[PDB]
């Protein structure tokens, strides 16, 4: 560790390692800081999900998840429990209990919301899912030019996707997921248009995807080393980064105070330009413990001078979800090409096809598969493989349906995994709605109380707004109705339902984008530059201004870029 | 990876790490094959739990756990769901599902356990509990020497106690910890003795201990290196270890087969000496897929030639459960020294104590740290400082009260956690029965079913033993209520329970230790050698023969030494 | 009918309960594996509780029940009486 | 006749409970028949159900109706947490 880097970035989530591949590449000095540590074996940063343990026990990554999401803001609780023993002490009111908020309202808060403090951040559990956001979802990045603006985000998405290494085709042998994405697309015909969802992944074996994560986008090694000698960058986990200093004239960041979390000690860092990819929650935080917007509980009689915006605008996608289970004329069409006749188990059993007829539903390749198990295992009653990977399956948000879509298996389950119903039956709807960006819509921070590295509490004040939001999440709710009963009915235990507000972890506009601080609202410029400051920049889902119901994740990188872009622009590396 | 190594090592676990540690010390050369890979950081083999974010989350510790216990044997489910819709597929029958195990008869299972297939193996998990056994528990090292027995053992433990750093003062500085034991020591009147439980952990700050692993043990680096650079080990993860390839006069092991989960490929690996660390269950699978023991439903009047004990005689605890919530006593004891006047939140109120007083209950510190929390947090009606430590408490098993305790807080809870009680408020309690060895108690591996790396699939036939063990459990559980009640009554949500069979993961006996292989229906002798193998042994808890309540990890590492004070007698090391 | 019920009508849930007895229940096959080891153990999923050996719980109308009592299920119906149009109607 | 525990902590004025009920084809296969060795509480032969849904227009009606209670119910609110759609016991 020096204390003169060229570039410090505060978190190695996959939008900091976008900022560490860019300027780690065009030759600055790197420093990047993460409050965490370390863990997802030899590959820095890495998919918790690609060891062949998990790939061989999907239903178990649930809890990996489950481990790492760290509840933001946690309200103080009411439960009454009357039926404590006499003896015990039994408290007098609800107070303060197991370090929850007191300054959190439970009935305008988001609950579910999360966050992942380790090397890779929330990376290195994610599902992958990579779309593109269409206008409609977008901020514009130029003004009074459409095709100028598309031109501009083709090419940062491009490079993105290159970055995460996003396809579309990594489940194409699959056999529920073309039954799935088949059955849709043909229900759908005119409507709506069906596909893999994007995914930030490679396939190795026909049991084996290589998941995405920051170690994809930069692998985190220290440099210079054999691979790349002539590159200058060092990670340090277990570092906890408290404030970004201002000057007085609010023109430029003077250096990073840091602590460290293994010694105790808090240094200062020095670089000529300072990162911040936190993540949507922390950036703010961390903007708010350095003197930016506002401390304690908003005060409209006395707004805050230095960037006003910040932590207002704040969106959440309403996230609604379910389970079905494979309806039996689906499940009937996957043996559709064969001819069966007599009853499993029974000496007179046959199940033929003819390869390449005329009159198949089906590839080839798909009745070769069904044909040998249904004849393999005639102890089975159902035509699909064992090991046949789930379904990865989406209608992208239109203006007709503007919500996201993910139809298949998330590792995120919800409830106890149930085991009465074969789990190739099971296929998952997940809807994400967009969310309208209002000034009321809050993220602030306790001026009395702290979190667990003693920084100021994050606090909500949020509701969906009443209008158009909450109409599109009631129609989105609907809209997995209408569409999961295409596939078979719901899965009891797993019935339609809106989850947590923020279980869906797409927070954004916590310090938006926009040409214009206070025309549009914002508080970094298209470049991601704190106005103002010559060299300050924001990374994530913190930047997007606008209602987006698709995942976030890619949309952030391509801003990131362009971000890279400008400091390639603007600053000198030093000398090696 | 070489031909040849002097010494191979299946299983990265503690005891694993135990031969490791004094046969790469010894100048052997020492291969290691894990099928797991690296999980817990730049410390390979390390525990989870030292994480700096680990600490400040306590409770988000359990979905670590459970995301890395795979279990062993789950029955075919016979659930009805009847609220499908009609139009979903639905089953005739209780067909195999979800990779169940039909060998499995449902009521003769230990449901509860499970495997960790990760570097470190469980160590990177475990709640680092290291008792030692007393004689009734232990095993004998030597027969009619009641003295020189003790002596080997107290040597043995030593040892062992030093290699996981083991130490019984961390958490002296608890008031919970202290409140809890001192109250039962006091209610017991002299009949058990209270002690903190022995942890395998350090202390490195009030709020950051360092449990102790694997890596404690060995720290699984590649050597030589600068720090050891006459040492010769390689460890290598991702490699499952199928067969044993014994000579046909069952007097030598020839080489080990092994599987590259990564590459795909199959080895043969040679060396002097064999040791198989890979587990209770898997040393079972691994020596069955060898030609040890019998493959298949077991069949009495077919016994196999060669170790005809391996698989049975199997043991695992009985383990009763609940919470508490602390007495209004022993909350208001803890302030019995101060001075309280007027209401807490006016300007009126005041704690205050004498220092030193003569009357005091209680030493200065524990006054200091009361007072001020009770007068800087007016608004907590409790006078137990925020992140004073969980308690750490036993009484260790006696003839009389014949189960290991341990009183605190486990980081394995079993149900969701509850928020309307105060942390500091609830006590967990624990008590593990020991069970007979009896024979018909089996682990067996089918001869048709395949689990997730295609080897013969582990089924177990096993109740607990009527009489004795029986009759103990029950005591047991009655012991817990009893005890538990002088603290305080039950957290509703956590009433005294049994646990599920297995769940608390001490499964002995598996390939038990013993002097004579026919009088002691045995497979290994006191150098943990399997009888009439020159250079074939094994380790791990599978060893211990006995009836036993305490944690079996300490005895089963001691058990490891023994074993290679052996090897060092019998093997030289390869010149360098 | 009861000034009781008109006054709580969230409680009458409790007098339908009381007189629904199911028409065929199948045997249980749940697993209690939690039962202390002196408590008396299954080895068979047997016939318990009176249920129905002969009944296939995959193909049940499980829901089904009677009441046994005078005026059978009109003293605590819904009253909902609606015609058949043709299509529905014999 | 409420299904589940009853909720406090939604006023009960917001509530609005949907049933939707289906027509069933009569099909031979479907059977109400009596064990000739079992018998009820009143000494009579046990009744026992040999009963599906018939895969057909019942099946594809049963599940538009579940689509249609919850298009249709949205016009009036989102579905009470603990009352989710859902098919009642046969
Ligand atoms: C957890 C989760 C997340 C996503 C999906 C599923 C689940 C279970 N799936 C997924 C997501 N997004 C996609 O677009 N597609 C989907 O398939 N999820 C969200 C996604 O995972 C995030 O949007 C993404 O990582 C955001 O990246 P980022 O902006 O780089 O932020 P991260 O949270 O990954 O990393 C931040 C980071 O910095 C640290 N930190 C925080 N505060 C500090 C301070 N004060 N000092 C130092 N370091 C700090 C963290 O520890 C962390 O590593
Ligand atoms: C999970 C857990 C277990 C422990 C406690 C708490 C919980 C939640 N706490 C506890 C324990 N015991 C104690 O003595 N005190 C306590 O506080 N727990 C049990 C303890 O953790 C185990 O007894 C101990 O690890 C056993 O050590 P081991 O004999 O070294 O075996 P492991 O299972 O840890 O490691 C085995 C290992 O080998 C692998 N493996 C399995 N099969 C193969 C094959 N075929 N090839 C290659 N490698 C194989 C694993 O992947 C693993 O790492
Ligand atoms: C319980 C229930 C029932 C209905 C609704 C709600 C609930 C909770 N709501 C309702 C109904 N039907 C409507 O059209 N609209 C709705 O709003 N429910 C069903 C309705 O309640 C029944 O369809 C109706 O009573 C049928 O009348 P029934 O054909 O007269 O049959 P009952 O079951 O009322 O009475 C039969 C009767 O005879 C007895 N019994 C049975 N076996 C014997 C023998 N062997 N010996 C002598 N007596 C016998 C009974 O004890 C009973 O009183
Ligand atoms: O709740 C899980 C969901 O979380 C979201 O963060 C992801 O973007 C989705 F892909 C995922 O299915
Ligand atoms: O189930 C958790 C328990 O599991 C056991 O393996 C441990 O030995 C105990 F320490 C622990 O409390």
């Amino acid at each position: 560790m020096d204390i003169k880097y060229d570039v410090v970035i505060v978190g190695s989530g996959p939008i900091g390692c976008t900022y560490a591949r860019e300027l780690v590449g065009a030759g600055y000095k790197v420093a990047m800081f993460d409050i965490g540590e370390i863990d997802s074996g030899l590959k820095i940063g890495a998919h918790k999900k690609n060891t062949v343990e998990y790939q061989k026990n999907i239903d178990k990554f649930v809890n990996v998840i489950q481990g790492q999401l760290m509840s933001v803001s946690v309200p103080v609780n009411t439960l009454v429990v009357d039926t404590l023993s006499p003896t015990s002490w039994q408290a007098s009111t609800f107070f303060v209990r197991n370090g929850s908020n007191p300054e959190q309202d439970p009935l305008r808060n988001l609950s579910g919301q999360a966050v992942t403090r380790v090397v890779g951040g929330m990376s290195t559990h994610w599902t992958c899912a990579t779309p593109r956001f269409d206008r409609e979802q977008r901020p514009l990045l130029v003004k009074d030019d459409a095709d100028a603006d598309d031109a501009e985000w083709d090419r940062l998405y491009t490079k993105a996707e290159s970055y995460f290494q996003t396809g579309t085709d990594q489940f194409k042998e699959s056999i529920r997921h073309n039954l799935v994405l088949n059955k849709l697309t043909e229900e759908y015909k005119g409507q709506r248009d069906f596909q893999q969802i994007p995914l930030a992944a490679t396939r190795r074996s026909p049991t084996f995807v290589e998941w995405s994560s920051a170690n994809t986008v930069f692998d985190l090694q220290n440099r210079p080393n054999t691979d790349a000698p002539e590159e200058r960058f060092n990670l340090f986990p277990a570092v906890a980064c408290e404030r970004v200093v201002r000057n007085a004239l609010n023109s430029e960041i003077e250096s990073l105070h840091i602590h460290d979390l293994i010694s105790g000690d808090r240094f200062e860092i020095k670089a000529d330009v300072y990162v911040l990819t936190a993540g949507a929650v922390h950036n703010t935080q961390l903007l708010v413990n350095s003197g930016f917007g506002q401390l304690g509980r908003p005060n409209p009689a006395n707004p805050p001078e230095l960037l006003p915006s910040l932590g207002s605008y704040i969106t959440e996608q309403s996230l609604v979800f379910c389970q079905t289970v494979m309806s039996t004329e689906l499940i009937d069409s996957v043996k559709s090409d064969m001819t069966i006749r007599g009853t499993p188990g029974e000496l007179t059993y046959s199940v033929t096809y003819t390869p390449g007829a005329s009159t198949n539903k089906h590839p080839d390749w798909w009745n070769e598969k069904v044909k040998n198990h249904m004849m393999q295992h005639q102890e089975d009653p159902l035509p699909i493989p064992f090991e046949d990977p789930e379904p990865q399956v989406t209608t992208l948000f239109q203006p007709s349906h503007p919500w996201h879509t993910q139809i298949g298996r998330d590792a995120f389950s919800y409830g106890a995994v149930q085991q009465s119903i074969d789990s190739r039956l099971i296929v998952d709807w997940r809807f994400f709605g967009r969310t309208e960006p209002k000034e009321e819509n809050k993220l602030w921070f306790s001026d009395k109380i702290t979190d667990a590295y003693n920084m100021p509490q994050p606090t909500f004040d949020f509701r969906f707004p009443a209008g158009r939001t909450s109409k599109e999440a009631e129609d989105m709710m609907t809209d997995m109705c209408v569409m999961s009963a295409k596939i078979g009915g719901f899965l009891p235990g797993s019935l339609p339902q809106f989850m947590e507000p923020g279980l869906c972890l797409h927070l954004g506009g916590t310090h938006r984008m926009g040409f214009d601080e206070k025309e549009d609202n914002c508080c970094v410029n298209t470049d991601s530059r704190v106005f103002g400051f010559k060299n300050l920049f924001l990374g994530g889902c913190g930047n997007i201004p606008t209602a987006y119901g698709a995942n976030p994740t890619l949309t952030a990188m391509s801003l990131a870029i362009k971000s890279c872009e400008y400091i390639k622009q603007n600053f000198t590396p030093s000398p090696f």
